[PDB]
């Protein structure tokens, strides 16, 4: 396994996938659902995104549940514009380097296509990381812009 940092991502094959309650169009970018997170002494600002789908379902359901809002979210097929780095928060947590294949970037993200068809996970699989984010996001520690 092999980290991705900003001096190898482009070696990182597509298509990405990223999970989202914005409403916008094939061709737009993303400059909307970035997360303000503390790291290392300060608040970052990055948004997410997988070359697998299912880590953008679970970004999806999360972003529509943080927002309160209902229904499924938007998984949108995308391009990061710049620079990306493994997820830390997925990256030698959990498991052994980053299996799930999310990637987080400073700079928006290309609409190249959506995915309109995928199966959820059960509500009770979301509520424990829902309320995990529910405390970080009370703290400050993980905010949805
Ligand atoms: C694609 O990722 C998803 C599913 C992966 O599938 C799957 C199979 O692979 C996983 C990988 C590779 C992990 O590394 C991981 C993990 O590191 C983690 C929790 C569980 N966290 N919590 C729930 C259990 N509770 C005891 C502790 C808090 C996980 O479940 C997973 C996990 C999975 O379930 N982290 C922790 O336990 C700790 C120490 C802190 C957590 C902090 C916050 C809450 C999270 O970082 C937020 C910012 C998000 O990152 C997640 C919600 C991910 O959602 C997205 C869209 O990113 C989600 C894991
Ligand atoms: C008393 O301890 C606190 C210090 C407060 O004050 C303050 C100013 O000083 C801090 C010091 C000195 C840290 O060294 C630190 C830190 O190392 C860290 C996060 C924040 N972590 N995350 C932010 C969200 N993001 C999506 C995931 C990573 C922090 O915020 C802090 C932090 C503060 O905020 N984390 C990480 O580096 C990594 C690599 C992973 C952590 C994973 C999980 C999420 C955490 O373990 C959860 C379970 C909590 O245990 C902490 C958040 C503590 O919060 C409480 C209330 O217990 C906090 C250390």
């Amino acid at each position: 396994w092999i980290p991705i940092s900003h001096d190898n991502y482009k070696q990182v094959q597509g298509p990405f996938y990223h999970g989202t309650k914005a409403n916008l169009a094939i061709g737009d970018l993303l400059t909307t659902g970035f997360i303000s997170h503390f790291e290392d002494g300060r608040i970052l600002k990055h948004i997410y995104f997988s070359a697998l789908m299912e880590p953008a379902v679970w970004g999806a359901e999360l972003a529509m549940s943080l927002s309160g809002l209902e229904g499924r979210g938007y998984i949108y097929i995308v391009e990061p514009t710049g620079p990306f780095e493994d997820d830390p928060n997925l990256t030698n947590k959990k498991f052994p380097g980053n299996p799930t294949q999310s990637y987080r970037t400073c700079e928006p993200l290309r609409i190249v296509g959506v995915v309109e068809d995928w199966e959820g996970h059960p509500v009770e699989l979301i509520r424990g990381m829902l309320d995990s984010l529910e405390d970080l996001k009370r703290r400050g520690l993980h905010v949805i812009e």
